[PDB]
């Protein structure tokens, strides 16, 4: 029985869009139709309503790989089985600018923590999204005609961590920006069964308005969702 | 410059107790004179108002090493240097009962993320509290006549990776409860150079109302707090 | 310069179907236009030649992660920036059967030696093929109407390793397969901005030792599949 | 049974002040009332007697994690479950005097065999003293108006390994001191049910190579600091 | 039954001289007595035939620790025992010459998945040859009055990685060269029960005629086989 | 200057060998001529005297790597630079009887502090001993008519953790003994350049005259080191 999302079964649905931020769960929910609110305990706000016919769920997630964690395996236990996070990120490379959209396939992690105690040791499993949600994002991002990349990113534990060492040390391994929940997310959806994906609205370049572009994704996420 | 916590530099107490739902923040600004919320953003609200001729102000965390590391920095950042963090825990020995508390000696923790990127390497560092800080704690809690234990607690980053097997892992090693960010806060305290204390509110007992305990456990928090 | 293949300028296209076995890489080339031989120091055989008049290269690249290492680096010291591994595997789900391809989307792997390495510490790396390419792969099997899967495999590095847990452990893990190149391939490739992907033949179920299939067969879905392969290298 | 501490039934007190140098242990010895040699066996020098009419034990447990882990089992047995070590230290910052004192509230250690061997795994367990018997020996020394510093202690395992950062790597983690016994005597105490705590003499600091004391004036340090540890275990 | 190396039972010899390239077996094959090829498949090349009234076998390893470990196993399944790898490495130290050879004693390796998957855990188990044969391998060498050093060398998994920082720190930890298969020969070898042993031929120098080396050497290592 | 180990520089000998236990060092110095005892300070007795017309000591090193490491950098600094260890060990093995001889080809460990300290990183460097004064042991322990065995031990740094389980992990690893210290002594040689060696005298069997077996073999050790 969740101790954290409060809501009764019935209340959650199979599909749901997944932020950190408690606000923007709040503003996305007026995209769905006749949204209602069915947890808000320990500020963990989630909306339940409909989209293009099909019921959708928007809920928050927090900060950081343990507090996304709980969020999804009760999510998980209330119902939920596809999840597509749709959050902020700081770009690695110079040519990627502010507003723009960043589809993820992959996610970089350090060991230990979280992974150790789900995983039993140290091996790095490969940390990917779903194949087809993946695609289908990307299409639907074509679609609405959104400026979006395509790539691995560094899921951080240490906000304040990230020098510029650190800048040029992950995007030459590949990665073109840094958040903090994906490898959490595409690891414990593996191992979980469920249906992952991933994308970002760039609000910082670490190498070198958010409402607005936040609005426009969001949209193309739904369509995705709800196909 | 903060972008988590968006209080204005002046609204935030050098003295500071912090607790992880954003609930009981609010439940408990009741205590203070004149309480104003300085911070709503991202769901961290925050309050800051007196207590005993002293300004304080209560700080939400949310759930996580991730999640606390960035409050406190931000805290740090707007003036504060002394924390308490005020929160719930599950038992892994018999003996303790529910509602009864816990100050915090020392944690035990799982290398990995957070700790490497900011220790930059894997030693064992010694996870403790302020001593000083601490024993106010004791001589506060005795005074108010309070059942309560002194030991060390396990900081778990997996909230559903906790089976059988961990009770008695955990409490053979000294370890006499479990909760997720007594490590981090201690550690990051320790290179900061913050006053840090924890006290925790049995909610669960691993081995073998809630509101209640929390207010009379409050009030000798926060004399502590204002010495 | 290469102290293994030791092929001249201009010999090595820039596209390269990349295989361990040599002998694959010699029966493969016989479906390019004119093929030439262009090494065979250390057993690592390379051809070179055109499929629908587009110049590629066919290499041999051995087995485990420091061989097809050493292979990618100095291939790519002689021009080489696109490969596209194809070799066998072993399925770690009952439901796939032998001879039919798996398209693969990443790659698990236990930390140390290679990585370290080249990494300098233990982080672990996403290692994942080229996004485009491996799509392209896709849309190649499904016009051959060929069956195929798409997912994660486990690199090993020690093929006979006893693990009474591990068909389960891995499978647990989101990964369908177990080969030992593809962590190697992918993560040296985002290090040093080559474009990479992987399709493999399944020759065996781990899942399920109770099938099997002759040569006439398996050689028959290898020749098959090469086909969607090379289409792919010259899209 | 013990086969380092050759000790009868009952020639171990239940309370025991622990140092590394069989010197100093015999040394504090008269401070005791009729001290007799329990053992000798492999320099592991152990004298039991009264102070303020209670029996105790002074026991040697030489250099290092290994040591101190085999003498603590091998007295255990023999009865002991209150341990005191009482040694010398190197101070990490620039205020601490030598001749003065630290009472140690927890201890850094790198991941280890010792460690790995016993916990199973190598997870960061918290390596502290007993609460209570910290507070005694923190009243005790203040009552005797004594100069110490309560803090953190990196137990290290090499005194001669070369770190350009020593000083400042473990200064900046929250630690004042080094020494090399602590962490282990602190977990393993955890783990197997002894009260344990901890008092250092500053013999040097590294933080300041400049200072110096004089054996006479050491000495002195330590026989002072001796009479409040033994009024706390005989508390 | 073996997968790579398909030799007929009885097709291989209990004695076996293993070397990384497929052409240096071919040539080597020419110092046996009425040699005749057993395997050719994926290009392990494998010779057997007779030295000194013994049978004797020249396998070929291929590159890296992997590779090896597969040819090792699978030639032990067909009844091989007793292995001596016959190759070339990269001295460390700048008083040893191109040509001359190494007799190594042990071999430093970076802990890693092949190790992980065999050993089970991080130990560091010692890899070291079998010390009868590798003192026979000395009185032939010496017997043939040829220039030999003894010593421990440097596995390595990555060739193309092994800058100049490399040179000073692995010379300082007491290895005098570096090749990419020895530590994996040696601790197979102590679990499975093998008589292993290797002398390596120095190609070239990092801290600074080759066929008649090769040709010289293998004559002292096949006597030390058949002794 | 050496601040455990204070005996006079010209005090010690290039040739040591050394010991654990004090009471043993004591009882050795007897086979020397004109023995004099050089340190006491801490209990690490140091004894120094001639034998075979050559200049030799005899020292304590109590137990533990840390122990070792410490006695064996001072007496290095005080001009020694020549090690044979001479100690106690429990067989791994059951055809291995009480009294009998093992003459150390290399010693097994798990990664810890010690070595990450000394190393500066997790590599698994080769601890072995050197080559061409552990084939003089051979040679001196043979003309002597003592029944040896030459293999690996592993050197562990937990006495009371080491339970049955622990008997066929390490023996299948190909180790026949365990003892405490020469992983210790062959690895800090190694990168100190010292000379060292280890020969140990079964105490225990853990498969299945102590007073004797120690004086028969000192003197084929004394016989080794001044040859
Ligand atoms: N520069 C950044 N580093 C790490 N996380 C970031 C960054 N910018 C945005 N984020 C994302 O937003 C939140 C932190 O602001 C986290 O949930 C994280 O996923
Ligand atoms: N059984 C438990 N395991 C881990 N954290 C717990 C437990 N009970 C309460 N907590 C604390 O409460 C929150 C999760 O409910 C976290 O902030 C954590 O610190
Ligand atoms: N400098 C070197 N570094 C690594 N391996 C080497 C070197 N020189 C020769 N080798 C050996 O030769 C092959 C690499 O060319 C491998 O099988 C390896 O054992
Ligand atoms: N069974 C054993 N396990 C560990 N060390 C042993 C054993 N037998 C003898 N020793 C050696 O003797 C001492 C412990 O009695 C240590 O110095 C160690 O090297």
């Amino acid at each position: 029985n969740p101790v954290h999302i409060l809501a009764k079964k019935g209340e959650v649905a199979e599909r749901v869009l997944v932020v950190g931020d408690p606000g923007r769960a709040r503003l996305l929910s007026t995209l769905l139709q006749n949204p209602k609110l069915t947890n808000e305990n320990r500020g963990f706000l989630v909306y339940t309503g409909k989209y293009n016919g099909e019921t959708v769920s928007i809920a928050t997630h927090g900060i950081g790989g343990p507090s996304i964690a709980i969020v999804l395996e009760e999510l998980a236990m209330l119902g939920a089985n596809v999840f597509i996070r749709y959050g902020t990120t700081g770009a690695l490379v110079p040519y990627i600018n502010l507003g723009e959209y960043i589809i993820v396939t992959g996610a970089s992690y350090n060991q230990g923590g979280l992974f150790y105690q789900y995983l039993r040791d140290n091996a790095c499993v490969a940390s990917t999204p779903d194949f087809e949600l993946t695609n289908k994002l990307v299409t639907s991002f074509s679609k609405r005609n959104l400026k979006y990349y395509v790539g691995n990113v560094f899921s951080s534990d240490a906000f304040y961590a990230e020098d510029e060492e650190f800048v040029k040390k992950w995007s030459s391994r590949g990665n073109i920006a840094v958040e903090m929940e994906c490898a959490t997310l595409f690891t414990l959806s593996k191992v979980k069964g469920w249906k992952s994906a991933t994308v970002l609205v760039v609000s910082d370049n670490l190498a070198k308005e958010l409402e607005k572009s936040v609005m426009d994704g969001a949209k193309a996420v739904l369509d995705t969702l709800t196909s």
